[PDB]
């Protein structure tokens, strides 16, 4: 677990966001119902409540949060 670029290919196991709160499984519909999942997005690693980068943003992995008034925000992933 290191990224390297927008973290695209990113298969860490980080579930935090970079304010420590955690993720929303991609899978889960609440407090969030995600744009991107397993069921629609097969190659892009949506296992879990890990920080993934399904759309190829540059600010790098990102995942859907638990705050019910924080939609999505990004990881603090170790630099590679
Ligand atoms: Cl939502
Ligand atoms: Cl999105």
């Amino acid at each position: 677990e290191c990224k390297t670029g927008n973290g695209k290919n990113y298969r860490g196991t980080m579930s935090k966001t970079k304010n420590g709160i955690t993720c929303q499984k991609w899978s889960s519909t609440s407090p969030h119902r995600p744009r991107f999942s397993p069921a629609t997005h097969p190659s892009e690693g949506l296992e879990e409540n890990y920080c993934r980068n399904p759309d190829n943003d540059p600010q790098g992995p990102w995942c859907y949060t638990t705050d019910p008034e924080k939609r999505y925000d990004y990881c603090d992933i170790l630099e590679c």
